[PDB]
């Protein structure tokens, strides 16, 4: 099959295994205590919100919102494959500080009140010399980062039909999806859409705006993240702003004359039936056990 | 005309003004404490090269040299305004930080410690890392001679290319044979790829060139690597070009990319009009004074060899 072995080459099935974080090992130990502070909303200054609210692993790895400049937030699942970390920026920006964890945290809290409420806590600090021993002051704000980051690079979605196809199997996906991805190809979506995570690669200075939702850029310095389409069939609404509630209409909207692409809505069908193909196994996930406040853990502040 | 409006949407033309660096602010003495580590070979264990050895000011910010796995040096201006920041890896490294590509590069040719203590035995760089960075204790630090140059990588920009005139809309800025070029370019879909601001360095891609004047091809990396797609600017003065090195002539590389692996097919014809629009990407190159650095002491560190 000559589209099977395209797709070969455009695209990666998803590893079982969690992949190794350079200069971030996993252990143990320091994956539990990731676990434990992704879903412990003490870590947002009003004790009502953790990761696991706007990243929440029982609705693809997002919380089916638009918003919580506001931003629709993108799947935890596997982003430990994607190259590009945010949704848009100017090109200097997005060169040149904090990562998405930091980014996510500032939104509903300040990391120093993060770090005195960890410390108030006498669960935590134990289970921080356990997940990085040798320190002698090891609750702060970047190995709360590191322990998140060896928990997330767990939530990973292997073993999706398209992954099968990839493997070898021609039947592993129907065959109205094998046109939907012979489309998805000539079409030239692939372009940005590609790897092991089927984007995530890389920005483009293609943003889709309102004035109806249509691609465009006018010569305005921002670019924005081509997001990886790995349960995107989940991970509704769509694009930076998630106005666009339907994968149909985003396959539409995609289908831009700014990107080449010309297509039907016969060919929207085949493409979002090869979309849904992209849905890999959920990580079965145990909500953790939190070590209770002290007397002395800072009080809940609204916002 | 239309084909105008079409490069307005796909590139931004290179701004004058050093673009502002983020935790990173430019002054004066910091702005000169980078030109001169920039400058200065005693950043190398060996003494003898400096970031203006592979990177040459002169030559398109370049060496001209295929390698210097090894790689091709990638220019430095307008490298500020690259997303991507590396040739190529896997994706879950490249999102990682392994260190920026200066610490990168001087790890080719000497240890950060090594650096630091060097620059700490001559007498005219601390009282210089003061000046540059006011209220720290120890200002002689790796992190603050990345900083330093960066802030001077930051002035290292090439604008009004005629290309840039054209952007802002002279249609007479650049040839109407570079006019078919750039309309070709953007019909067989190089611009995907090569878009924005720097015309590239924007992303990752699946797609190197490896060897197979055309021993060389465009080739899947069904292993796991991806490779940057760099920004086009002042391509055609700092050849040789991929990640290798290995393409001498720009027009080859051009064919080279004419891929029907990228779903494109373009005549020799084409090629050759490509080429003329690549040749309107080459801005003004910067005039930079080289530093007076300061001398030794009797306690700075032998070369190595
Ligand atoms: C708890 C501390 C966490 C963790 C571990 C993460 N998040 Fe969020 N997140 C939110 C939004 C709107 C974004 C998009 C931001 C933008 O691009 O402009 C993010 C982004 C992320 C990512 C990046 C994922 C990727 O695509 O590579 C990651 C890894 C991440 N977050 C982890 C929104 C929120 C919230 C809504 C209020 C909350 C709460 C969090 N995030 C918290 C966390
Ligand atoms: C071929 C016609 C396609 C199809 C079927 C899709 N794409 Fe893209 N894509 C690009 C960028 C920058 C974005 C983000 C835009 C924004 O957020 O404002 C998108 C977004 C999508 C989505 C939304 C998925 C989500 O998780 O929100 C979908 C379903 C989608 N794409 C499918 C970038 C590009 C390209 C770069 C030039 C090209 C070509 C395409 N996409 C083409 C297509
Ligand atoms: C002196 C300290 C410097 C500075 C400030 C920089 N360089 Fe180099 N460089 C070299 C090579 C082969 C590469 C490519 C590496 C790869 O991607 O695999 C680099 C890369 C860079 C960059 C990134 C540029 C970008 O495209 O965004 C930058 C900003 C950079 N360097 C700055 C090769 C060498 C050398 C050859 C022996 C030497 C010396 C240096 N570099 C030194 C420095
Ligand atoms: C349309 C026909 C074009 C043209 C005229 C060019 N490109 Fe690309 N490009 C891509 C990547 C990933 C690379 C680096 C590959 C490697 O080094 O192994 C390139 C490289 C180039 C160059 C060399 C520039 C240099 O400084 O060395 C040139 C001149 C060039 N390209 C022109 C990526 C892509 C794409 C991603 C899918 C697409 C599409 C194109 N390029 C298309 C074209
Ligand atoms: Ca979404
Ligand atoms: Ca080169």
């Amino acid at each position: 099959e000559d589209v099977m072995k395209r797709a070969q080459g455009l695209f990666k099935p998803i590893p079982a295994k969690p992949p190794v974080m350079k200069d971030n090992p996993a252990s143990p130990s320091r994956v539990e205590l990731g676990r434990m502070l992704f879903f412990d909303p003490r870590l947002s200054a009003s004790h009502l919100i953790s990761c696991n609210t706007c990243h929440n692993v029982g609705l693809g790895g997002t919380d089916i919102l638009e918003t919580s400049g506001p931003r629709n937030s993108p799947t935890v699942l596997n982003a430990v494959y994607n190259i590009a970390q945010f949704w848009d920026g100017r090109a200097e920006d997005l060169a040149a500080a904090k990562g998405p964890v930091q980014a996510s945290v500032e939104m509903n809290n300040k990391p120093e009140n993060l770090v005195a409420t960890l410390k108030s806590i006498p669960g935590y600090p134990p289970l921080f010399r356990k997940a990085f021993p040798g320190q002698g002051d090891p609750v702060t704000f970047d190995n709360v980062a590191k322990a998140i980051e060896v928990f997330e690079a767990t939530l990973v979605t292997p073993d999706a039909p398209f992954d099968k196809y990839l493997k070898g199997n021609r039947k592993a996906i129907s065959s109205t999806a094998e046109q939907g991805l012979a489309l998805f190809l000539d079409k030239g979506c692939a372009a940005c859409h590609s790897g092991v995570n089927m984007g995530g690669t890389g920005y483009f200075p293609f943003g889709v705006r309102e004035d109806y939702k249509v691609t465009s850029t006018a010569a305005d310095k921002y670019v924005f993240r081509s997001p990886s389409l790995r349960n995107v069939a989940i991970t509704m609404p769509y694009f930076h702003s998630g106005k666009v509630w339907k994968l149909k209409d985003a396959v539409k909207i995609m289908g831009s004359a700014q990107l080449g692409i010309s297509i039907t809505d016969a060919d929207a069908d085949k493409i979002v039936t090869f979309l849904n193909t992209l849905t890999g196994a959920q990580p079965k996930v145990m909500h953790p056990v939190l070590p209770p406040n002290s007397d002395d853990t800072p009080r809940p502040v609204s916002n």
